[PDB]
RNA sequence: AAAGUUACA
RNA sequence: CCAUAGGUUAAUGAGGCGAACCGGGGGAACUGAAACAUCUAAGUACCCCGAGGAAAAGAAAUCAACCGAGAUUCCCCCAG
RNA sequence: UUUUGUAUAAUGGGUCAGCGACUUAUAUUCUGUAGCAAGGUUAACCGAAUAGGGGAGCCGAAGGGAAACCGAGUCUUAACUGGGCGUUAAGUUGCAGGGUAUAGACCCGAAACCCGGUGAUCUAGCCAUGGGCAGGUUGAAGGUUGGGUAACACUAACUGGAGGACCGAACCGACUAAUGUUGAAAAAUUAGCGGAUGACUUGUGGCUGGGGGUGAAAGGCCAAUCAAACCGGGAGAUAGCUGGUUCUCCCCGAAAGCUAUUUAGGUAGCGCCUCGUGAAUUCAUCUCCGGGGGUAGAGCACUGUUUCGGCAAGGGGGUCAUCCCGACUUACCAACCCGAUGCAAACUGCGAAUACCGGAGAAUGUUAUCACGGGAGACACACGGCGGGUGCUAACGUCCGUC
RNA sequence: GUUUAUUAAAAACACAGCACUGUGCAAACACGAAAGUGGACGUAUACGGUGUGACGCCUGCCCGGUGCCGGGAGGUUAAUUGAUGGGGUUAGCGCAAGCGAAGCUCUUGAUCGAAGCCCCGGUAAACGGCGGCCGUAACUAUAACGGUCCUAAGGUAGCGA
RNA sequence: UUGAGCCUUGAUGUGUAGGAUAGGUGGGAGGCUUUGAAGUGUGGACGCCAGUCUGCAUGGAGCCGACCUUGAAAUACCACCCUUUAAUGUUUGAUGUUCUAACGUUGACCCGUAAUCCGGGUUGCGGACAGUGUCUGGUGGGUAGUUUGACUGGGGCGGUCUCCUCCUAAAGAGUAACGGAGGAGCACGAAGGUUGGCUAAUCCUGGUCGGACAUCAGGAGGUUAGUGCAAUGGCAUAAGCCAGCUUGACUGCGAGCGUGACGGCGCGAGCAGGUGCGAAAGCAGGUCAUAGUGAUCCGGUGGUUCUGAAUGGAAGGGCCAUC
RNA sequence: GGGUGAUUAGCUCAGCUGGGAGAGCACCUCCCUAACAAGGAGGGGGUCGGCGGUUCGAUCCCGUCAUCACCCACCA
């Protein structure tokens, strides 16, 4: 069984000395899964960063096989704003057009002789050659299959006025249209809704080439993965098993390593006892036990496990009329998102917006907000209300600036409400608890990356939170850390979300789109929602059909 | 399940 | 009945000793390195086996450089 | 002899006579001398063999560059106005001598390491075999006969003769003292002392052998030797350590410092010594001239420390609305400004003498100066004067500078 | 009883007794390149090693460390095997460039890979270990008692200048 | 019993539009089935739930193309086929059980032989285990060879060991002590280069929250400030502070010096080539200076046909830059 | 004589090359109770040993002294 990629001591070194990977040894076999899991930082961004070939800086080596093709999905896709759909999309067809384009251009040999034959006819062949190494000529079948396939948006859309998870479907089919046999994805999943999450997962079951994916969820993982590279601080460390026993098996290794530093504080403890003592006489004392005990005072990496700090501050006093809506509606051009929808907000609530992509949820978010202007009119706060609104995109930070920086603008003491805090203690309140002060917003990973933007968001101090889509590329932990402060919180908040769980256990309120752009409100958390639904049912339960991408 | 004590004419 | 091992009798040799030299089987350490462990001393001292008047080697599956030389051994250079 | 320094009460020598320590291979550099000279010279070897042949070679006349390569030039560099190394000075082979290298390498001297053998006639254990233990005590089990008991159990007397049992000779030891310590004796004698039928003692003969044995275990014993026997060899181990180093005269004449050191008592480069060669009013002294100081002394503008006055903010405890504006007390702690007065290695708005650096001028001085080359020794210093650190303004203390 | 022949005869060694542990016999163990011997012409009521040391009353708590015993799941892991990638050479395509078949080579190293170690239990007549500070009762004298920190556990019986 | 691979035989391929599950080109015409059907009843499998594939039963001659309005055409073969899958084979790999014939036997019997040695022969029992050889991981004071620094008011213990600043240090340089005080093992693509511009600390007076001290205004003062970090020396022409443009934090050299015992270290005008700033004169080969460090060996990376053990390459060397 | 460590609320102790400074029980009030204990609710405390120092911060960093706790004083 010939491997498709190899790493063979793969070592990277980042800013000072950290050895965010040591030694990595792997091979990757056709027809693998493997799901990369570990914490906000530990590195696997990295690593496929690494496995696609743009970083060579690392020590080892890491290869893949000749002739082998790599389509490498960051968690970072951009596009072209400039573009819309169809022009964002033929670049991952773009040799087929441009050499039909170069087809057309040529056409014209034929009737004007003008260098005929020996100069341009020979290289036609090479065009109808590339054309023939893919289908070519029925390109717009192609084109419509792969837009049907994965619910695209018309190709007349730009890419600025488009969704976020309608952008990830983009990105995904940019990347699958140029047909690799290792795919390489940096959380595949992060701004999915349910029915295009369960296409994705079933392609990859279905994907003939290796698969290699960076998740932090476990469904997802559990259905695609087949096994586990848990990497950890410094080493990965390879599993077969599910996420749960895995799970397991994590914490086994935690608790052997803090046994074992613990047993190394004690004998440390001994020893300079040991040490502190006279010699008494002209006898030994040794310098063998001195060297011992000086290479055994070494360095251990803590985990730098986010956990629960994330503060929200608390706001100004919330009276009892919150925000009110009445009759919203809202279209563009002939596609409405939202129609003669009402519902009031008590306060205290925790919303719990769900919805397919591109539905509403934020342009609900800018109405309330005050940035867009709805039809219908008649969306209203309570003059206690201050608003403090989370975005579903990151891309406003200053990439140059560092975490302090960006976080407090530079000013040693931040005000928030009432109370002046100290700029560093509030900053290492969101787990920059060190020199991680010091790195930059673009050095950064994508949930450092999360965190930073809660951190700079929630200094406002509204007693009303807008959060669209917050735990992003958050882990669990930093998800639980998270939620409990949501639960801790005087204010209320509304909380778009893709992930049914995190918002189970905090959502008091439902608000959930449908088709035909109704909002159903529903007062209550999932449980009874479900419950509602079950008590005023209908009868099926199929949702999807699995349509293709091959023919 | 827990439930101790509290000087006399 | 086999046959072999074994036994018996003959003839034929060799045993042991000896100074060095010679071929082989094993093979130190002190010392030097200004310590020492790679390294050196040194394949030396020593032990053992086997010859000979010498012994070993010896007649290219050797060198050399498109010219060539022609088995082995020893001496002087090459060259510290 | 060793030392800073010895009559030293520090070492060595009783004395005589004899012996006793810088040698010999090669190789290399320098000096003298001899021969030839841009040449000199052969080695092995042949040889009627100190000749004569033999020129294989070696060194020299050309260097530069890592090299290719170029060449009285070359290298560097894109190139050098450049710069480094060379060109404008004879070598070579003997002989004698001074060094160095390898050999024991000036002589003597370890404790040790390795190799091969000799040892269990001493002593450790063990094995086979066969001897020794005067004399006297105590009385175990068991047994018998009676009492007993249903039978036992038990009990008495008699018996019996156990025991790493008792006392004590031979025998085996070795606790105490004295003597003896160039002894009667390289461990004993004398007077006492312990065991003395046992894990005893003893004869003869065996067996275990050196990182091995044996050990009722002390590192004990293994032929008067044992934390690794003895004999021979490697071997003249190695010894930065000690000792010793032998005839005479003449000339010059040190150092005990710096730097480095697995280095401090060793060594290396430099300083200082000597010999040779070559060179300049080269060097030294004094006079004059041109310089830079930040020392002694002094001073208090600076950094600090100080006293005393005069102005005096502020600061600490009471008299009050023991919140405000603070409204009033210091026989005041107190730097800030001024007037006086001190102190300072790490203070300076000042500042010598000397010393040092350079120039000129004589006189004087066996060139005293510098460079190169051969040979060293020395790198433990001592005290005294002057300037100081340290110490106690101690030390024949210790550490620097200078004489 | 033994011991430092030759300054130590003792409280030292031994000892009967005790315990732990190994050992199923071609025993463990020891001497020995090996053969083979002892153990033993014995056979777990036997033999070896270790500690303690008649007898009497007893021998408390700690398995965290070191060792030993058991476990096998997972991780790390040797020699082996030599996939894969990279390079050297060159028949040719080019005779200007450069590429490069087959072979042969240099290197790199996928896959396979046991015991140990990590890990999980046990074991102290295995080697070993067996706490602080503060307050508190008719005098502060002391604390039966209480608070708290730490530990693997905090020294029990009995002895004690 | 399995794991893996390979060859066959099957089975399988729901987009939209389309008659309805359409893999790809085919390449061709009609074949299929009658060697018994286009079906009904029945059983399993797949199932993107439409459905097409299937073992059967009497009945056994009709299903699609061809026709085209779809990007494409009609399981209407064998294909070498792609995708998944399942079966018999095939190799191999693992584990297990049985066997005997290697091997073991310190079981019995027989012979050599008048011998509990040894050998041979029968037989029993184990048995491809055990055991040994080579290679290899672990353990291994059982044994062996060694190491285990120096200074030091004796040694040990404590402290120190390299570099920078001041004093000791005696007005040139240098100058010791286990003398007296402190620091370094970096920082900076600006905090470097230039060209313009600018001048502090502290105090007094007036001024909204606002005071002992924030920002403002004018007066004294005159560097008591500042310098990336110790101390010393220096700095107004600022070496201090601000801004524009920038990369001289250049490459090859280098008269001449200073300082070292040397290794080495430092300063440097000027020359050549290119550059930045400035209108120019000019300045710039790092930073106000003095700390911020490590010889050689060995090896790594890039460049250079300098070398290349017959020749052409190459390996390995050298040179340059660097780790 | 030399060396080391500790100092944090009333007590015993945790405390990030910074971030009012925390835990048990003590203390305060209120419930519960005839009344106390125990139990339950609320609450407050601080020289971070002290003058010192590179610092965006000194509790943890910064020489020192103050005290109590140790350790060593060997050949001699
Ligand atoms: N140049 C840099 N210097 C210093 N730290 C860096 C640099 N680049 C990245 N890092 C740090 O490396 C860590 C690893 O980041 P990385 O993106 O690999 O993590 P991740 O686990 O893959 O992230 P995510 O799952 O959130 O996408 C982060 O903490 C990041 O800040
Ligand atoms: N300016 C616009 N013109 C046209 N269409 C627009 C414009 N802005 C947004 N849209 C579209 O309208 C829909 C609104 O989507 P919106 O960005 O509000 O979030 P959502 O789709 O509800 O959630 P999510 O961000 O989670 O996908 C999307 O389909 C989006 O592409
Ligand atoms: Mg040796
Ligand atoms: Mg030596
Ligand atoms: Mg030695
Ligand atoms: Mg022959
Ligand atoms: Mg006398
Ligand atoms: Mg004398
Ligand atoms: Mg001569
Ligand atoms: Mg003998
Ligand atoms: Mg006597
Ligand atoms: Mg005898
Ligand atoms: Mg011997
Ligand atoms: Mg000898
Ligand atoms: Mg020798
Ligand atoms: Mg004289
Ligand atoms: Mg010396
Ligand atoms: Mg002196
Ligand atoms: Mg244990
Ligand atoms: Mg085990
Ligand atoms: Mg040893
Ligand atoms: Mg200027
Ligand atoms: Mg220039
Ligand atoms: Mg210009
Ligand atoms: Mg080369
Ligand atoms: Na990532
Ligand atoms: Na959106």
């Amino acid at each position: 069984a010939q491997f498709v990629y190899t790493m063979h001591r793969v070592g990277k070194v980042v800013p000072p000395k950290r050895h965010i990977l040591k030694n990595i040894s792997l091979s990757f076999f056709p027809g693998a899964k493997i799901g990369v899991l570990g914490l906000n930082g530990a590195g696997k961004s990295t690593l496929l960063r690494i496995m696609a070939g743009i970083d060579k800086d690392i020590e080892g080596e890491a290869r893949p096989q000749p002739d082998i093709k790599i389509g490498y999905l960051p968690q970072e896709p951009q596009l072209n704003p400039e573009h819309t759909v169809r022009e964002s999309i033929e670049e991952a067809v773009s040799e087929v057009v441009n050499a039909l384009k170069r087809l057309d251009e040529v056409y014209a040999l034929y009737a004007d002789p003008d260098a005929d034959f020996d100069k341009l006819a020979a290289e036609q062949g090479r065009l109808e050659e590339i054309i023939q190494a893919h289908d070519g000529h029925n390109l717009n079948v192609q084109l419509e299959r792969a837009a049907d396939a994965l619910r695209l948006p018309d190709w007349d859309a730009k890419i600025a006025n488009l969704s976020g998870g309608e952008r990830r479907r983009v990105a995904l089919c940019r990347l699958l249209l140029e047909k690799p046999d290792m795919l390489l994805l940096d959380q595949p999943t992060n701004h999915l809704d349910a029915e295009s999450v369960a296409w994705l997962e079933r392609f990859l079951h279905d994907f003939e080439g290796t698969v290699v994916a960076i998740t932090h969820d476990r469904y997802f993982l559990d259905n695609v993965a087949g096994w586990i590279l848990e990497l950890d601080r410094g080493e990965g460390i390879p599993w077969e098993g599910n996420y749960s026993s895995w799970l397991e098996q994590k914490d086994q290794r935690l608790a052997q390593e803090a046994s074992q530093e613990a047993a190394r504080r004690k004998s440390i403890e001994k020893e300079l006892e040991w040490v502190r003592q006279g010699t008494k006489g002209r006898q030994s004392k040794g310098k063998a036990r001195l060297a011992r005990f000086e290479e055994l005072n070494s360095t251990e990496y803590q985990k730098r496990n986010e956990t629960n700090e994330l503060f929200i501050p608390p706001g100004p006093r919330l009276g009892d009329k919150v925000l009110e809506v009445s009759n919203l509606r809202k279209s563009y051009g002939d596609r409405l998102l939202i129609d003669s929808l009402s519902f009031s907000i008590p306060k205290g609530a925790i919303v719990g917006i769900i919805g397919p992509n591109g539905a509403g949820k934020s342009t609900l978010f800018r109405m309330i907000s005050g940035q867009e202007q709805p039809d219908s009119g008649t969306i209203t706060l309570g003059e206690t209300v201050k608003l403090a609104s989370v975005d579903q995109f990151r891309d406003s930070m200053d990439n140059s600036k560092t975490v302090w920086e960006e976080v407090s603008g530079g000013l040693d003491i931040m005000k928030i409400g009432n109370t002046e805090m100290p700029s560093r203690a509030y900053v290492g309140r969101f787990n920059f608890k060190g020199v991680d002060q010091g790195k930059r917003v673009g050095e950064l990973s994508g949930g450092e990356r999360g965190r930073l933007h809660l951190a700079k968001l929630l200094q406002v101090g509204g007693n009303m939170l807008l959060l669209d889509q917050p735990t992003n590329d958050l882990d669990i932990e930093t998800l639980r850390a998270l939620e409990n402060a949501l639960l801790e919180f005087p204010g209320c908040a509304m909380v778009i979300s893709h992930d049914r769980w995190f918002l189970d256990r905090i959502a008091t309120h439902i608000l959930d789109y449908q088709d035909e752009g109704k909002v159903e409100f529903f007062e209550g958390n999932f449980t009874e929602y479900e419950e509602y639904k079950k008590r005023t049912l209908g009868a099926d339960a199929l949702e999807p059909k699995r349509i293709k991408y091959k023919r």
